């Protein structure tokens, strides 16, 4: 053993002695060897879940699960069953498919996982600090509970007419559209979605006042801001570049521009129920009574109108590109606006879009076939011991969920590649919690999670925006299917998603064809 020692201290100089290639080569090697013979040696551990092979240290399977992660989930399955394990980029990912990972992940204990682990590096550069995932969860509910306050049904009713008006507004003001000079155009609706969601839902949920600064330059500090959100800043959240600058820039300037409303409503006493300003001016000290700084309220308006803007423009970009292949549903759709709204005669409110339950199944079904968030993660900051097995998925992993995968299984949603709006009949509600209930600090939410179905998550970390966005695209789509018809450019059909991006949205460009329903229709104003 002593001489053994010795050797071993001369083996050490004389890895120096070598030539530097060999060195470098040696410094590369070694990594990829220990890698392959500590997975073999994983593979024998029966209190962890099978770990995806993989050849490449640390990189792990970010490129197959990076390009086509359901892809890559049904092979997993197949092989090892609905819980495994993956490298990606130096983290292990502990993935529970199906409605018991829905209940593993968003029913875990506070103590057991963390979400804003996962995401501070994703969102706090953009949003800003003090807020969503740069503070404590404690923090996160009351937030979530302050912004709930401006989304109420009262809310809602006040709100649809608005967004109406800005829909018809884009289309006779939009380039993409003209509709008082042109009676058919093409349009790439990942151009005209993501604008007319920013301008419905800055006009509802931030004003009269922040929906005007869109019609100057100013607008070009959102697209900067928006420019931002990108999941590169898993890794890279700050870099030396111009892209950073110009986000940053566009975040200080963007939530100044948010702050000088806020003081100059409070400096004039003029604080009314107008919007989300508003409210959370007046409802924004958290229980143990701090207040949220002016700079913490823009923070989080920013966050929620920007978490808000892509996964309803996504949503809204693949309802038009499903709905142009099935003139079949424009139909019934149009027959069902014809029919609540008196052939027109009536005007849209709210109360009248829960009279339109395929509208609104048509928006579920984009939503199960197109999951905005293909996977939600926790770090794991407790071990935790997975049911009926003997796993233990120990603290500095991440465990995944994916609600999205499981929309797409034949198992629970037959035919789970065919759009079919009427798999929900008589289930058209955009959620429904059928029984325990439970309050995590932002309302009576439901307790179990187990539903294959959930678009917009559950437990504490679930969706508040859920029925903001069905008033949003009820209107949206509402006003679309009375005016418009649309089709495919001639041999084109539904795109992929890109799975890489910020949420699933279609592949580019993804062109439709509209033509007025009514050539001679004027839009005023
Ligand atoms: C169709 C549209 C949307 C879908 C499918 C969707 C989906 C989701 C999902 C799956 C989560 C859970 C995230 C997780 O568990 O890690 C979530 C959380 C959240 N969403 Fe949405 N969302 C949508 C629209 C909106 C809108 C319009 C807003 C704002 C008005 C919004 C604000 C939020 C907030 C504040 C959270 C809480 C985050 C947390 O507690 O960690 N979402 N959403
Ligand atoms: C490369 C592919 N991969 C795998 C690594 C990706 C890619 C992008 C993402 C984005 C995610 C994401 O943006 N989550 C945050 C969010 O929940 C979103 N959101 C909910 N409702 C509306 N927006 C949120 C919640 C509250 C809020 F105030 C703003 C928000 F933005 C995410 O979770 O995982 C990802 C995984
Ligand atoms: O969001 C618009 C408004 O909705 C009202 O019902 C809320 O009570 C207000 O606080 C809010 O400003």
């Amino acid at each position: 053993v002593g001489e053994a020692l010795e050797y071993v201290n001369i083996g050490l100089s004389h890895f120096l002695a070598l030539p530097l290639a060999q060195r470098i080569s040696l410094i590369i090697i070694i990594p990829f060897i220990y890698n392959i013979v500590w997975q073999l040696l994983y593979s024998l551990r029966k209190d962890r879940p099978p770990l995806v092979f993989y050849w490449i240290p640390w990189v792990g399977s970010a490129v197959v699960y990076g390009m086509k992660p359901y892809e890559f989930f049904e092979e997993c399955q197949k092989k090892y069953g609905d819980i495994f394990s993956f490298v990606l980029l130096g983290r292990v990912m502990t993935v529970y498919l199906g409605p018991k990972g829905h209940e593993f992940v968003f029913n875990a204990k506070l103590a057991d996982v963390s979400a804003e682990a996962a995401y501070a590096h994703l969102t706090t550069p953009v949003f800003g600090k003090g807020v969503i995932y740069d503070c404590p969860n404690s923090r996160l509910m009351e937030q979530k509970k302050f912004v709930k306050g401006a989304l109420t049904k009262e809310a809602f009713k006040s709100y649809v007419p608005l967004i109406a008006e800005e829909v018809y507004k884009y289309f006779r003001d939009s380039k993409n559209f003209r509709l008082n000079e042109r009676t058919t155009g093409t349009i790439d609706v990942m151009v005209t979605q993501p604008e007319m969601t920013i301008f419905t839902a800055s006009r509802s949920l931030l004003g009269k006042e922040m929906r005007a600064k869109l019609d100057t330059d100013f607008a070009y500090l959102y697209s900067d801001l928006d420019k931002g959100f990108t999941p590169i800043n898993f890794v890279f959240p700050n870099l030396p570049l111009e892209h950073y600058r110009k986000r940053d820039h566009a975040q200080k300037a963007i939530s100044g521009t948010y702050m000088s409303l806020i003081k100059e409503r409070r400096k004039n006493n003029d604080i009314q129920d107008r919007d989300l300003i508003d409210s959370l001016m007046k409802n924004s000290t958290y229980k143990d009574g701090v207040k949220m700084t002016d700079q913490e309220i823009a923070n989080l308006l920013i966050g929620v109108l920007m978490g808000g803007q892509h996964t309803s423009a996504a949503t809204s970009a693949w309802i038009l590109l499903h709905l142009a292949e099935r003139p079949d549903v424009q139909q019934e759709l149009y027959e069902e606006q014809m029919r609540v709204l008196d052939g027109g005669k009536k005007e849209l409110t709210y109360d009248l879009l829960q009279e339109m339950p395929l509208l609104n199944q048509t928006i579920k079904e984009t939503l199960r076939m197109h999951h905005p968030l293909h996977s939600l993660f926790r770090k794991v900051m407790k071990d935790m011991h997975v049911p009926n097995t003997s796993y233990v998925i120990p603290a500095g992993y991440h465990v995944l969920v994916s609600p999205g995968y499981t929309h797409l299984r034949d198992e629970y949603f037959p035919n789970a590649h065919q759009f079919n709006i009427h798999r929900w009949n008589n289930d058209s509600a955009s959620s429904y919690s059928v029984g325990e209930e439970v309050d995590y600090g932002f309302g009576a939410i439901s307790k179990g999670v187990s539903s294959p179905y959930l678009p917009f998550g559950g437990g504490r970390h679930r969706c508040i925006g859920e029925h903001f966005a069905y008033c949003q695209l009820g209107v949206l789509m509402s006003i679309f299917i009375r005016t418009l018809k649309w089709h495919y450019p001639e041999g084109k059909t539904v795109p992929p998603p890109d799975f890489t991006s910020m949420v699933t949205l279609p592949t580019g460009p993804a062109k439709i064809i509209w033509e007025k329903r009514n050539p001679e229709q004027k839009i005023g104003g």
